[PDB]
């Protein structure tokens, strides 16, 4: 019996919980009326709330029955460990700690490493156990360069495309985003933008679409530059020079429909790509597809043997 440590961001799974969730993403500082007011409202776009606990939660499911009916080596019990609401990291590892679990490989619902994102997630799980006493963990960094994880995107861009008019295909760019940070990161040799960038390579050596571009999305309310372009800011500049007639956007930083692709692309992209006169294309998220489930046993399994 090895512990399946799957953490993720976290969401509010009531509107009563989003001022609590503000409050632990901004480290404690309560935010002010205005700010609330705007991301409860964001949320209020997208429907109410974002379907992110139910996808993490047939995610981290679907993977234990996945690695599980999959050999007989090893039995694997999934432990949900969210960053920003309970379950908390540290809910996971003390859940795993009390039931006897002696050893656990944890992986971030996120394919990419960053001083910010997955060095944060696996310190947090580390320090839980060390305080506790157990379970080792094995953490995993990134999978971005699992073959069956940069085809599966490819696909999905294949399908898409393949239902642009030849005559436009030409006129089609595919744009590769992620979650921006700080850009101070790449003063210190974060891997985060190179790995955004290699996926990207990757992807489009795959794909029919002949042009693409890396952007960014949904920096922060800092004072501080971010890594940019922004996909809004890049798509303007790509039409203005190009005049694309279809934008593709795969976020491919993230792994579910949430927040921050039902609001940042299917709205705030769309919102440009109308203002210029293009078509949006937003193709679906990994969600819990068997594809993606496959993508994460894969990887896994691949950690498991070593
Ligand atoms: C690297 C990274 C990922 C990668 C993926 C992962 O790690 O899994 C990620 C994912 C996500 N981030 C999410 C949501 C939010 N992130 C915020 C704010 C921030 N994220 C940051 C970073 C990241 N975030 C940072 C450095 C801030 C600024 C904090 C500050 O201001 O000091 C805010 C606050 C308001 C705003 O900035 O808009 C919200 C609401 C949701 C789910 C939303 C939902 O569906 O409920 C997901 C999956
Ligand atoms: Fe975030």
């Amino acid at each position: 019996k090895v512990g399946l440590l799957v953490m993720a961001y976290g969401t509010p799974y009531k509107d009563e919980d989003i001022e609590r969730y503000y409050t632990d993403i901004r480290h404690g500082h309560k935010p002010s009326e205005e700010m609330i007011a705007d991301l409860r409202g964001r949320y209020h776009a997208i429907g109410g709330l974002s379907p992110l606990a139910k996808i993490t939660e047939a995610q981290a499911y679907g993977l234990e029955k996945a690695l599980n009916d999959s050999q007989d080596e090893v039995e694997f019990k999934a432990y949900i460990g969210l960053k920003h609401i309970e379950p908390f990291i540290e809910d996971a590892v003390e859940a795993m700690h009390k039931d006897g679990i002696e050893e656990a490989i944890s992986i971030v619902l996120a394919p990419h490493y960053s001083s910010f994102s997955v060095e944060a997630y696996n310190k947090r799980a580390k320090e839980a156990a060390d305080k506790l006493g157990g379970p080792r963990i094995n953490a995993i960094n990134d999978w971005y360069k699992q073959p069956k994880f940069i085809q599966m995107w490819a696909d999905r861009i294949n399908e898409t495309a393949k239902q642009i008019p030849a005559d436009e295909l030409l006129d089609t760019v595919l744009i590769v985003s992620a979650h921006s940070l700080p850009e101070k990161i790449k003063q210190h040799n974060d891997p985060y933008p190179n790995q955004l960038q290699e996926t990207a390579d990757f992807i489009f050596e795959k794909v029919v679409v002949p042009h693409y571009a890396l952007g960014w999305q949904s920096e922060g309310k800092t004072g501080e530059p971010w890594l940019g372009p922004d996909v809004q800011d890049l798509t303007r500049e790509l039409y203005g020079r190009e005049k694309y007639k279809h934008f593709i956007y795969t976020p491919v930083g993230f792994v579910a429909e949430h927040l921050e692709v039902l609001y940042d692309n299917d709205y705030e992209c769309k919102v440009v790509t109308d203002e210029v006169g293009a078509a949006y294309h937003r193709p679906p998220m990994p969600n819990s597809d068997p594809e993606f489930l496959e993508v994460l046993r894969t990887v896994v399994w691949e950690k498991y043997s070593n």
